[PDB]
């Protein structure tokens, strides 16, 4: 279908739910849903929820909270304790399931206790107690961008967030100390101009993953990065030859 | 002139023409023309035509058709055999004209059989000879800023390319095989992060043109490119030292010696 | 307060004024003011002014003019001669105050001659601005940078000048006296460098030495351009052309 | 030079510890010249801790200098201090080396074992690398081994158990990296991680090889192939 | 099998010939033959010949000529016109054979008219022209050549064996006086920048430059200068091979 | 003329002079003169003098004096105070002459005490440059230096530190030490050929252009180290070391007018 019929589908689904709770991450999908909900139902029928957790950065949460206020939404912070579950804490291969369970269950309690008809998230085309309307309307990454520019949406988080769990090998126990170590290492690298980066944790070895197109530009920073991540507790600071992923 | 009077000129020409067929590329100018024609004459008086060829990728054909449908237009696909004209197949320096003639001839066949008064294109101020293609934006004295002024004014925000003939030296015969070879090499290079790229074809040699500011970024990919483009059929994969568009970024002395050497 | 009440105060202030002249830079603030004026008073009561001078590039002036026209405004270009004021010519710490004095004084002349009630600028929550009686309507209505963006999305604004282009005086040490020739030398050097793909760049002037500042993340990309930049900037009159090892700032 | 000639003449029958390097090569012929080919045997050790290419180049050079040459084979991994790579392993390895040479020299009637360190008669004659270079050409010597090697144990953490496999893995990886033009290189072994040390001035020249080195060192058994940002040392 | 036995064999064969002419390249093998010939037969029975051609550079001919003087030998330069043979001129895969055939035949004109018994070259462990490889008949391997060179105090030879410029041309493209000079000047310019092992491969209007891959990073600073220099030499397009040297 | 005949010219020249003094810098030229003199005249008639000054590093002095010992030459040190001359101390464009005159007067003052006839230097193609008289070129010195078994010279040319300062600048112990410490730090990093040009608070680093890409990994360490030595701004010259010598034909001629404009 055309973008007009996909948008009309979205409006009808929203009109029928009447009052919604929106899982708000700050990326372009969730920003589109949140802004479409506000324009169809108005601020007082839309609660935006932003998850605050130890597995994502303080910077991403702060920008999301302020982004929802900029979009004109009542925004709420909720705090998740992902490490309270033994599967997540010990970083087993199915941790994604226990983490997403804890998230949507908290979001269901929020929407149940404020009278919302569903929880909305930003899943698109190409979690059963969530409605992903963009995927129900057959939106693709191309469509979300087309519809966002039409509404004048302009200020979402342009770099993808993933849980810090992925920086640790399966079986490694996540702790406050070693999560903080990875977060400070990745934060410093982003501060040098590398928004997409991974510091993979191998105890005394840091393995840095960069997009291969940036590795040439990184050379000027070797020695400063070496000394900075050593001051954080790594003994060996390395650059992965395979690049990012 | 004022932007308000240039628009009134454009509507007068549209209202007077009653039924039109628009060559629609997906760029801002063809998008403006199509949307003004749709707004002045209504959906059942406007056929949007999108051309599919061997000289362009299927992806641009798909995105042009999606843009015309999203504008709410009756859209028609037509596919051309550019390689059946030997001025084009043998790639002489004027193939651009014989290609545009073949294109405008098919568009005038479409306009004759659907009862439209003219064929419209999106050429602005700063082929039609024998066809009768009217560039109403240029007839109403539109400039690139005026097209954007009217496009924001009408709520247009979603618009989208060069013929593959430019990748071959004059006299080299274009074939389905060597066209596909060039298109795949350019696509693979784009997938590595180089959106502006040309793979110039010299039979068994591939000559890659890059913006000079990216050549340093490219080195990590040399061996992968070399082996990828060798599997695409090139024997030698090379990088042009002048980069993409030679001379533009040189100093006033060697810009003048790089132009004299052309 | 809410966005919509600060919007209403802003609409009220415009309605009373009827005819306005807008100092238009192209950044998010000036474009917000200009767009609120166009939508409250109509195109025929809103003159947008863009200043042209020796201390800024022809490229930034042309984009500001094109942005105002593209947003649907009647736009006017005014050329200021900042080097005729001794305070600016001598490159002292108060040169900016005299430059903005000369700007607001010209804008009050443009506004008298087209029948405008106020001069509007894009300041949000300064001595020259008040003395000239120019109005910061966003600042009166208690806008902050987040409100400016909230309102700009609400109105569908998505192009403004994201670069904060800076006066060329910052390329000279305090006390070095600006001339037409050494300004032109630096301006051509930065224009040449931007044309190679380096949009954020400074050519600091140390008499016969040019000291180029690049973001450290770009210096590797620069290597292929060493010899061309060396000869181009010498042909502009520098004896020595150098690259700062510390980078930008 | 006068000092060196004095000491060798007095030693009558000698055996030379032959490294293949320029210093060691001086001592062999320097001696062959004053004591005769029949009473100077050159021994070159074959081990798992040094490369086959360095062993093969040394022995043929001793014949090239005109010497009775012997290859003795040392099993350094038979010592538990070496096998487990403790901080004093250099001492237990050096004992096994010089003890095998004192067996060969005792057995063939050699009066001493000599090596090339600047008994180190070259160290006794106040030689430095420059003095060694002028005198070596002086007898028309032009062929040694220009790369002076270090034991493969330094590629392993203290406490890591050396095995035939993990040594071979390290040796093939460094051999590949040298083949690409990086003669000074270390492949430090961290189980599934390979950590490459290059001189910092070569790291830029290396970029063109990232992807090939990654795949080559994985096919050698590493899961992750990395480059140390601090560089060589 | 010993070196001494191999040396004596070489000495015996030289004594037998009495008057010889040596094809002298400057490499270590041709230097060993020349020095052993001078020692066993004396200066007036040994002619050293150095070939001069369009297929090699002038400074490479001069360095071999000056090295032959350093050994104390009467050396004469001879110049070959390789481009006169169509097998070489049109660059067929057997062009190497006709060049070397033309080479050894000129050496036999010189050896006939100076009364020499054989033409000697340095092949180690031709057959048409009767040229003798005494190092090959004396069972020399690279280590024997090196051992004997040290014995005689030989330390000066060409360590970089030069290759005919024919390898810069594809099979079938015809060599001309101009396109050789074009390729040789291009390579000379690239060496002057600090890149000693390099090839400028010729593809009509395209130059395909081969560099060792580990130097390609170092090359970037010269791109534009190399581009314009080789265009001023007559190439329309100047390119760098992504596969590197001997791709 | 072969090496053989030019060497005999040199050997003939040495025998006639009987007693010599050799200006020994440690480069390839002086080492050839010094080693040829000993082989013609013996250790009892070849006085070698090596100069120590404030304009050169202690590393050069010690490296030069050690070599004369290897060549078996009687070698003595002499110390020159170049900073006592106002032409050298204030670095005017003829500073080079008054420095070389002050050098040669010490070398001839010594000549009489030695009892030597002439004083010899390594000038190639009352001083005497026998290599220059015998028609030696840079290539001839290399061939004869191998034939005589010499492989020690100082392989990188060293020049007086005066060239690191603009004409008119007063040389001091403070600024000389600053320039020398900056250069030694850069040499310590793997760049044996380097210059730190002194422009008051600006350091301008000259590198051979083939090394500049290799330098990027040290930008930050060099920036901070040279600031600690007293420079405010640390910069890299875009023209490099010996600007123009390695440029294409057109742009070499253009950088040569740029040079001669000052
Ligand atoms: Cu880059
Ligand atoms: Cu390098």
């Amino acid at each position: 279908a055309t973008l007009a019929t996909k948008k009309a589908t979205l409006v009808a689904a929203l009109k029928d739910l009447q009052r919604v709770t929106v899982a708000f991450s700050g990326g372009i999908d969730s920003t589109l849903v949140l802004k479409m909900a506000l324009d169809v139902l108005g601020r007082d029928n839309v609660t935006a929820v932003v998850a605050n957790s130890e597995l994502f950065t303080d910077e991403e949460f702060d920008k999301a909270m302020s982004l929802a206020e900029e979009l004109g939404a009542n925004v709420q912070g909720t705090t998740l304790d992902y490490l309270s579950d033994d599967h997540i804490k010990n970083n087993t291969p199915d941790s994604w399931y226990y983490a997403k369970k804890m998230f949507y269950s908290r979001l269901n309690d929020i929407a149940a206790n404020n009278g919302s008809a569903a929880v909305l998230d930003g899943m698109i085309k190409n979690e059963a107690g969530a409605r992903s309307l963009l995927q129900e309307a057959d939106f693709f990454k191309t469509d979300v961008r087309a519809l966002a520019q039409e509404l004048g949406l302009t200020n979402w988080n342009k770099v993808a967030s993933c849980s810090v769990s992925s920086r640790f090998p399966y079986g490694t126990t996540l702790t406050h100390d070693n999560i903080a170590q990875v977060m400070a290492a990745e934060k410093y690298l982003r501060s040098l101009g590398f928004p997409t980066v991974r510091v993979r944790f191998h105890n005394d070895i840091a393995r840095i993953e960069l997009p291969e197109a940036r590795i040439g530009d990184f050379l000027v920073f070797n020695d400063r990065v070496n000394r900075q991540l050593q001051s954080l507790g790594f003994r060996y600071v390395t650059l992965d030859l395979g690049g990012f992923r």
